[PDB]
């Protein structure tokens, strides 16, 4: 086979089954470029700070997880064609990507209106005025409770994208770098079934309303 990196981007591209397990340890490293190592797995390929396990270095883009908080990645940090973005597994969690600005990851419990308010602080979201139009991918898990994720009184445009079902499920978000500030994002899932194949996480047009 190929390096586990080329495994992962052909997986990503060509729309098939091969799952990520994130060590948790990666939470304690900021958001940005990260030295990595890939190694195989059970159907899949594990990411994390272990340099033996038949492990292959990567760099990446990362985006950890923190209870209770939002993270961001900021697109300066976007520069390598066809190097990889990882975020940590989305537990009930948010993910919302500007195409050319930032990615959030949101964990579960934090209100629509508390996070929009806090990524709203951000310079792109400051750019971003009132009556004209962004693409961005935004993805939640279905059946959780409006308040942790509606953004209709902020933005009119295409529904979010969804994971899982019933409340219950993961999701794994993804990305490969296609330019200066420009991913391509992908997505697979989680649930008592198993693990869904890869696919795409679309960025749509949204307005701002507010
Ligand atoms: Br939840």
């Amino acid at each position: 086979p190929n390096s586990l990196e080329a495994q992962i981007r052909q997986a990503m591209k060509t729309g098939s089954t091969l799952t990520i397990e994130f060590d948790q340890a990666l939470n304690q490293k900021s958001p940005g470029t990260l030295n990595v190592f890939l190694h195989p797995a059970n159907g899949g390929v594990r990411i994390d700070l272990d340099s033996g396990n038949q492990g292959e270095p990567a760099k990446i883009l990362w985006l950890p997880w923190k209870q209770g908080e939002l993270q961001t990645l900021q697109p300066g940090s976007i520069s390598t064609v066809d190097m990889l973005f990882f975020t940590y597994y989305l537990s009930g969690c948010k993910v919302f990507a500007g195409d050319g600005g930032p990615v959030w990851h949101i964990d579960a419990p934090v209100e629509a209106n508390q996070f929009w308010r806090r990524m709203s602080s951000d310079e792109w979201m400051e750019d971003w005025e009132v009556g004209t139009d962004r693409q961005v991918a935004y993805l939640h898990r279905a059946g959780q409770s409006d308040s942790l994720w509606n953004l209709s009184a902020y933005l009119e445009g295409a529904a979010p994208s969804t994971y899982g079902r019933d409340n219950l499920g993961q999701a794994v978000v993804g990305g490969i770098v296609t330019g200066r500030q420009q991913m391509s994002l992908y997505q697979y899932a989680t649930t008592s079934s198993g693990s869904s194949a890869w696919s795409p996480l679309t960025y749509t047009l949204q307005q701002r309303k507010q």
